């Protein structure tokens, strides 16, 4: 379940954040824009970079954080107000964040590996609920 | 579902906040404690108990709100610090909560009206993790 699914990607949190991360970027290329050092690099290009690796592991280790500390895929509002005011997120909307789940979500039903996809895809609509309510427009 | 089964409850609220009290008493009757003048009597003698119907509703309409301000049977925060700081509740701990849900479930169940009474049994779980968290012993 979404226990098991935090450990999973946690026992392989750099293969996973690369992996899901590229996916989002390729199901939303326009996404990309906000990334402008990933911008006409391929993935073997990206993996190059110090940064690349470095950024996602920071990001996936954040997020699995953020899962771990919610009860029954309900997060901590102290959890969405940490990303609502974190300066890397300034311009965001939480239609960037619907959109980075929706590809998780993707990501993990078309994996062999077993995940929990409805769990991620409620922690998800969670997640942007909260977000939404710590002022993210 | 459990928020259909709030709008239930609240539509026959006496009714089900007395019978369901009720389950509790008479399921752990060392209970009454707790409380002045229940000892000695049946369901019947309560029921017309000048106070009975009036507290066991009061507790019910505020479990009904906690149950509606909950996101997928997680109560709020500051529901649960509620509760822990009513003076009323001083002499508790999240063992007596326990008891109440282990009754309100095992009634949903037995009742011919349908109840998603697992969804209870979370919602119970979920609350006494949050009496906990919010400093009850
Ligand atoms: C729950 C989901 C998310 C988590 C846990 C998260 C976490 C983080 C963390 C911890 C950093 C700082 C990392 C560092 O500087 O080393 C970060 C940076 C950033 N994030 Fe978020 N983020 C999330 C969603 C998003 C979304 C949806 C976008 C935009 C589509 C976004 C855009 C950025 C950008 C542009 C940076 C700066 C790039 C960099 O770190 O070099 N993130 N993310
Ligand atoms: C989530 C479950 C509960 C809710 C929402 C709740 C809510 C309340 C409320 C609103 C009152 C004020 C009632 C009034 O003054 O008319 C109250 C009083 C009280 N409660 Fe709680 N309560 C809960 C569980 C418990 C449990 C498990 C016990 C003990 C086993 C307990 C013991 C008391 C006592 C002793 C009083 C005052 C004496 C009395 O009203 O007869 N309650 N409760
Ligand atoms: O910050 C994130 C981005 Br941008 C995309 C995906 Br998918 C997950 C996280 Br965390």
């Amino acid at each position: 379940g979404f226990k098991q699914d935090i450990a999973t990607i946690r026992g392989d949190l750099r293969t996973y954040a690369q992996d899901i991360f590229l996916a989002f970027l390729n199901k939303y290329p326009d996404e990309r824009r906000y990334f402008k050092n990933y911008v006409g690099k391929s993935d073997q290009e990206l993996k190059s970079m110090a940064k690349f690796g470095d950024h996602t592991e920071k990001v996936f280790n954040l997020m699995m954080e953020v899962a771990d500390r919610a009860t029954d895929c309900v997060p901590l509002a102290s959890d969405a107000n940490t990303l609502v005011q974190m300066k890397q997120h300034s311009s965001l909307t939480t239609g960037n964040f619907e959109k980075l789940f929706v590809a998780l979500v993707e990501y993990m039903r078309a994996s062999g590996q077993s995940f929990d996809s409805q769990s991620w895809d409620r922690f998800g609509k969670n997640l942007v609920s909260a977000l939404s309510s710590a002022g993210m427009k």
